[PDB]
């Protein structure tokens, strides 16, 4: 019931990318996650513990504190000849960096024939500009390769 | 000198992106060119021959216009394992799709050993959004390779 939402309102949006989300299916029903913090990562799923849909949260593993990094309500997908990327806006505001923009996760997806998902791996986090800040991730998936 | 423009004010941008840059040094000489319209990009230099600034621009073969996908003063450049990816925005604006925004210009450098710079393509043109379209390019590179 709950998946991700493209830009545009109903009837507006990308044929494309609804496209792309109809392929993305199969991922649906998995979960990724990779550690200080801890990274979990859904496709149009929730992600996390508090019901906000989250599709990618940031666990702080002393205390169990969760951070919205994306929420898939504000979805972005388009592929290249061998890659997918996914990006989920929407995320809790910075309080000081990135003049406090929300913020997000971009999660590149890499062919690999071997695997549907796997290899899920947190790059690294662009916090250092005024703005267009972001989370970077990379996994691998059969579904990413043309 | 100038360059590719990075947000942020002169010396203060993301130390990520300049050290980028600085990598993609090299290619800052070359021109690269698609093989009903023909495209030519460059990097942080200009790409048109109507003094606009553009670092990307589209041909229209019949007529010789020539169409500004992206500029190169309006840049934003990250990489992942194995590519690096490149955005100009602050193209021409569109006149009736994508709620009339400025064109941009999406290019992926994927990791290729035997080459410096080479195969470079479109992919594809994103127009049938509200907002956030994009033109979508690849090329090879083995300053993309880690
Ligand atoms: O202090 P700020 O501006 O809230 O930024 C916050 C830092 O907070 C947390 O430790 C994490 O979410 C980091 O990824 C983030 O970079
Ligand atoms: O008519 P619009 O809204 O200006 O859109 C314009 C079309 O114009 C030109 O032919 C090219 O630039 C195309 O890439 C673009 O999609
Ligand atoms: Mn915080
Ligand atoms: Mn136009």
């Amino acid at each position: 019931e709950k998946t991700c939402d493209l830009v545009g309102e109903k009837g507006k949006e990308s044929e494309k990318e609804l496209a792309l989300l109809k392929r993305l299916t199969p991922l649906f029903q998995k979960s990724f996650e990779s550690t200080m913090y801890s990274y979990v990562f859904r496709v149009c799923r929730e992600a996390g513990q508090h019901s906000s849909g989250a599709g990618l949260v940031q666990i702080q593993k002393s205390n169990g504190k969760e951070t919205v990094v994306g929420r898939f309500n504000e979805t972005q997908i388009f592929q290249g000849s061998n890659w997918i990327m996914l990006i989920y806006k929407g995320g809790d505001e910075y309080d000081n960096h990135c003049g406090r923009e929300q913020r997000r996760a971009v999660v590149m997806i890499s062919c690999n024939r071997h695997t549907l998902a796997d290899n899920f791996n947190p790059v690294s986090e662009e916090r250092g500009k005024v703005q267009d800040c972001f989370y970077l991730f990379e996994m691998d998936s059969s579904l990413a390769c043309s």
